[PDB]
RNA sequence: CUGCAUGGCUGUCGUCAGCUCGUGUUGUGAAAUGUUGGGUUAAGUCCCGCAACGAGCGCAACCCUUAUCCUUUGUUGCCAG
């Protein structure tokens, strides 16, 4: 079976027409997805997460979005989760040159 | 003979707050970014914040000196005891 219940959203005024995969019809104040087909609009995603989750691979956790910070910092009990959830910086991922000298500035002071 | 050849030697914009670099990003690229913005300062000084995060020179700090008390040594100055 293709569900799996995960989604009871219904979209009452706005929509965006890139959601076409998922909406297959939109009569009256709804712009709802197909809820008896919705593990083929993950199940690729997930698969290839649990590929790189069971090859040593680490997993960066982002939710600066006030609702689920403090969620999203625990999920893993065992595997590589890391999470940023307060604030970012400016190159945080990128100028990683950068960021680990102050690492070591979170034990030096 | 000569400070548009050079040393030496002395001034001034100027003790002014100015001046840039790495990494990361951007633009075809020279080059920009940071250093703009907010509240401020003696000041690119300090805190706050974003595609920027950090570093250094000048600055800050540190130096010489002044008003005051405590303590001590004294002349052919001073005379309190």
């Amino acid at each position: 079976m293709l569900k799996a219940g995960v989604h009871f959203g219904h979209q009452t005024r706005y929509w965006n027409p890139k959601m076409k995969p998922f909406i297959f019809g939109a009569r009256n104040k709804v712009h709802i997805i197909n809820l008896e087909k919705t593990v083929p609009m993950f199940n690729e995603a997930l698969a290839e997460l649990n590929k790189i989750a069971s090859r040593k691979g680490k997993i960066l956790f982002v939710g600066t979005k006030r609702a689920a910070s403090e969620a999203v910092k625990d999920a893993a009990l065992s595997c590589d989760q890391f999470f940023v959830n307060h604030r970012w910086l400016g190159g945080m991922l990128t100028n990683w040159k950068t960021v680990r000298q102050s690492i070591k500035r979170l034990k030096d002071l």
